[PDB]
């Protein structure tokens, strides 16, 4: 029955509400090595709900909360990740959701605060979002107990690996140098995550270097060949990311 789930999401997106709604008062606040942990029953599982520190990005010195959240997702202790998303500010919240899907980690998106999005004249299309993200999207109003118990626990029991859908289309030189960096990293890290990490290093992420072994030292040489192939490598990563995120927001969002 054991199943470890990690709630992940932006700050002020109804994360603690959803955590509390599922856990109730079956919680244990301790400390990493604040670590918040909870328990709740499903049909097929008894879940260990690991609350993670709220963050906008798995990349960036910043606070200690940001790092532990990032490291936990890479650690791979969790079977499933439930990503609490604010529906009223989708674009802003999707950047973390993209990173989780780029890491290839099985996850369910808890699309929350839909009533606020509805009040702001925004009707998000659930099936369209699920199709383009490649993971179950559960519409929610976390504050309503009637709504939270509707399907979420049902979705948790039938979870699978994400659909291998196309997300960000980076230029080939970026994928080349990210792959070269990925070959230097320890092989126990999945190849799909090693390439993503390599790309974060090129953009100038401070965290990703930790999982790279000695690949972090080969950065400037890769950046040199990138800087002669394009004006700036870090920007081109950020450009391609935007069109992906923005293209999802367009086809998924509508007038109520
Ligand atoms: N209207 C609405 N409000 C919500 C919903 N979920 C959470 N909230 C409200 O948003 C605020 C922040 O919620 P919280 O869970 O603390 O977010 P956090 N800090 O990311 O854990 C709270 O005042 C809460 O009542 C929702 O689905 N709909």
């Amino acid at each position: 029955k054991k199943l470890t789930i990690g709630l992940i999401g932006n700050p002020n997106s109804g994360k603690t509400t959803l955590f509390n709604q599922l856990t109730g008062s079956r919680q244990r606040v301790g400390n990493w090595a604040e670590r918040k942990e909870g328990q709740f029953s499903t049909t097929d599982h008894q879940v260990t709900l690991v609350d993670l520190p709220g963050t906008y990005s798995l990349t960036t010195q910043t606070s200690l909360d940001e790092q532990i959240a990032c490291h936990y997702i890479l650690s791979g202790d969790a079977d499933l990740l439930i990503n609490v998303v604010d529906a009223s500010n989708l674009e802003r919240n999707l950047y973390l959701t993209l990173q989780l899907l780029e890491l290839g980690i099985p996850c369910i998106v808890a699309l929350n605060m839909l009533d606020i999005a509805e009040k702001q004249n925004i009707r998000i299309e659930i099936d369209a979002l699920s199709a383009r993200l490649g993971c179950p999207v559960i519409p929610l109003v976390a504050t309503d107990t009637k709504n939270v118990q509707f399907v979420l626990k049902l979705a948790i029991d039938r979870y699978k690996a994400n659909e291998n859908v196309e997300l960000v289309h980076y230029a080939q030189p970026l994928l080349n140098e990210a792959d070269s960096l990925a070959k230097v990293m320890p092989s126990d890290i999945p190849l799909k995550q090693r390439r993503w990490l390599g790309l974060q290093m090129l953009e100038g992420d401070i965290y990703s270097r930790a999982y790279a072994g000695e690949a972090s030292q080969h950065l400037d040489a890769a950046l040199a060949r990138l800087r002669n192939e394009m004006d700036d490598p870090a920007l081109h990563i950020a450009d391609a990311r935007y069109q992906c995120i923005a293209a999802i927001c367009d086809v998924v969002s509508n007038t109520l």
